[PDB]
DNA sequence: TCTGAAAGTACTTTTAGA
DNA sequence: TCTAAAAGTACTTTCAGA
């Protein structure tokens, strides 16, 4: 919480004086000032226990700890490059609320049984559109490090012909942010009725969407404007690191020496 | 600088008492420890002036500021859900931990100038490969909503027939993470010796090689084993973002405009 | 209850010795 | 130079008085 927040919070219980003492530290000026308790006391011609109750009723141990967090708030402010405008700030607001929001909708449980489904499957698919397209072919080459047999797809086309040669033993993972994609949909369905298990990645939560083994319901972003929100794959790719996360603990030690090998081929052939 | 380096960074100039005060404060577990002065004093047998010099040795006023910054950047630790396992909570930090850094890596005048460079430019063009290539093919789709004529390349086959037909209206974004691709700095030096401007995203500072219009400085992962860090997506994701937000601006309405009409005509009609 | 004033104190400064 | 101890203080705690 922003401190000038903090004291926004903290001043229907305090006493008229320190509601006066608030009103001098919410200033933007104040920064700039000596804010020592001898020079504050005679510049706001009060008490130095005033201080330290104020900073009391703020929830610090005292009016030293309290200076710290406001000059520790505006060193961190003045550690960056540029101050930052409204736009610059809004677009890292949609990151971290998405990140909050995210972190609400974990299900451990959950996503360890789907990595345990990736372990146990023979072959695993990815299905995805647009930037939804692009999220499947990301956990496409981060699982294929691992050892993984898995393919990705991204038309209409390419999904009809997988779900052709899927079998008990077959994987998908189905992408779709709005949750109401055309292909997503059936192509996922088709895949069940050739006994593939089924994993969805959504925002919206539907009723009937129980058909799919399992339905992980992903953070929505903070813009309402379409236009305005941040990209569309960040809803997934928190989940993406949770399931990856997951998924590598299991066999770390082999799975470890699959990555290795990979790795080696790629950097040694310069 | 987490209070990890200061230390480590402020160590060899200190006195033979304070380092044994240095790791002490170093070590994991003694967060747990009352951390007042007379509880250090009387664990560790030394003067509560000797605290104090050793607070000053790392640049701080004093023990209260440093036990201040030691305690809050623990309460920065672990204001998380106290729920979720070690597995969720680092993933969490990493997602939060790339956040913090990259708003103190942000060049707001430079975005804004790349925000115009695109507008500008009549022809745009992302390079990347790998994970770079998938947040440049994220930028095409992006900006090409907006009436942005582009085309995004994932290989270096694609980058040098691109070279060959660019000129001095084209404007090109090459993506390289690790900042030593050969593919992506190559095919940079050819597009500017086309004539065209050139954009650089990268982890690793360079001004050695300021031959590029502009270089992009993004986050680093939190995590130090490659296995282990986050998507590769993410540092580049932010600016993105950034640069989508400030070019959003520019003729707005216009921009607007497009953007529905893309919705409209590419969408089952 | 609430404020400043006085007494108190976690550290901070000064001091003397090795 | 460096340390603990002594001396000091920037607040913190205690507490009369309105
Ligand atoms: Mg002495
Ligand atoms: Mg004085």
């Amino acid at each position: 919480p922003d401190i000038a927040t903090v004291i926004d919070s903290h001043f229907e219980e305090m006493t008229d004086l320190e509601q006066e003492i608030a009103r001098y530290f919410l200033q933007a000026e104040t920064i700039q000032d000596d804010l020592s308790s001898q020079q504050v006391t005679q510049k706001l011609h009060i008490s130095q226990a005033a201080l330290t109750r104020f900073a009391k009723k703020c929830g610090f141990t005292g009016y030293r700890e309290f200076i710290f967090q406001y000059q520790h708030e505006a060193e961190n402010q003045a550690n960056q490059v540029s101050k930052h405008s409204p736009l610059t700030k809004r677009v890292l607001r949609s990151y971290s609320n998405m990140r909050e929001q995210t972190q609400d909708l974990i299900d451990e449980v959950q996503l360890e049984r789907i990595a345990q489904l990736i372990e146990d499957a023979e072959r695993v698919y990815f299905f995805g559109t647009g930037s939804s397209g692009l999220v499947a072919r990301e956990m496409k080459l981060r699982f294929m490090r691992l050892g993984v047999v898995c393919e990705a797809l991204t038309d209409q086309d390419g999904f009809a012909w997988t779900t052709s040669i899927m079998d008990e033993n077959c994987l998908v993972l189905g992408f779709s942010l709005s949750g109401s994609t055309p292909s997503i949909l059936d192509s996922l369905l088709d895949a069940k009725e050739m006994g593939a298990k089924t994993v969805l990645f959504s925002s919206v939560p539907n009723k009937d969407s129980q058909a799919y083994t399992e339905t992980v319901l992903v953070a929505t972003h903070s813009q309402p404007s379409y236009i305005q929100r941040i990209s569309a794959q960040l809803p997934m790719l928190f989940f993406i690191d949770l399931i990856y996360a997951y998924f590598l603990e299991i066999n770390r030690e082999s799975k470890e020496k699959i990555f290795n090998s990979y790795w080696e081929n790629k950097k040694l052939n310069g």
